[PDB]
């Protein structure tokens, strides 16, 4: 009986300056009342200089960008920059930084919790923790206030260094070994991977009709497309569930569409820019 509707995760990171690029993150954790202090952590290719937040408009704004490049596939019948607010604390750190100072970081962010620091140090850290390099790391933790209002989208202004832009997916690990995804991105001014599109595309296990006949197809239809698709015939051809990534080399833009479809891959996407 009962139709619903989806609480995902929406990202749009746009090249601002010639130096400068914003994100926009919108994400379910922030979605909810006060279950006390939250926390977010992510990955961005550079410095932040300032974490606006937009209206709990620019929300649905942004999604659509890639519904729409994707429903056309278907056939459906080194230091600590600290930006404090209101209801918010962020932090911005090197990894290498953040995991040497880890407990403290939080506990300056009012976080302070116990076996939680112990989760996500845990967890979360050796996940967006790496070797090549020391990229930064977001460290959000929203707090109660925030669920008043209709201004809790965020933005992170921030620069990248050496010409890379970091698409933050990457989960916290799991026992399971495997990651159920649920995100759309709108990512421009990046250079195409067919490489690496190809393999997360590739380790994709898109949902089900229940229609014993179905046949999950992958596609590379070189714009450049690279997704998964649910087919089956009612006459008629369906061609749904279509995940993956659409890449403009017009625009050079990209449209990610991860629609809950689960993999054993654990990774951000990481571009070059132009």
């Amino acid at each position: 009986p009962v139709e619903i509707d989806v609480s995902q995760t929406i990202i749009r990171d746009c090249q601002v300056d010639k130096q400068t690029r914003e994100l926009v993150y919108i994400n379910k954790i922030m979605n909810t009342q006060l279950t006390k202090p939250v926390l977010m952590m992510f990955n961005i290719s550079g410095p932040i200089r300032s974490v606006t937040r937009k209206n709990n408009n620019l929300r649905d704004r942004i999604k659509s960008k890639p519904d729409e490049q994707f429903d056309q596939l278907e056939k459906d019948y080194d230091s600590i920059k600290y930006f404090k607010d209101e209801h918010y604390s962020v932090s911005c750190q090197n990894g290498s930084v953040l995991k040497s100072k880890f407990a403290k970081i939080l506990k300056s962010h009012d976080y302070t919790d116990k076996k939680s620091i112990e989760a996500y140090e845990k967890y979360c850290l050796p996940k967006l923790v790496d070797e090549r390099n020391d990229y930064y790391v977001a460290v959000c933790v929203l707090k109660p206030g925030f669920e008043n209002g209709s201004n809790q989208v965020l933005s992170f202004e921030y620069n990248p260094i050496g010409n890379k832009v970091i698409v933050p997916f990457a989960h916290e690990i799991n026992d399971t070994g495997l990651y159920e995804y649920d995100v759309v991105a709108y990512v421009d001014s990046v250079q195409f991977d067919g490489e690496q599109f190809e393999e997360f595309v590739q380790s994709l296990i898109l949902p089900s009709s229940f229609k014993n006949s179905e046949k999950v197809l992958y596609y590379n239809e070189a714009k450049s497309m690279i997704y998964k698709a649910l087919e089956f015939t009612t006459k008629y051809n369906w061609k749904i569930f279509c995940n993956g990534f659409i890449y403009d080399k017009k625009s050079k833009v990209l449209y990610v569409k991860l629609h809950n479809v689960t993999s054993a891959l654990n990774k951000n996407v990481i571009l070059n820019t132009i």
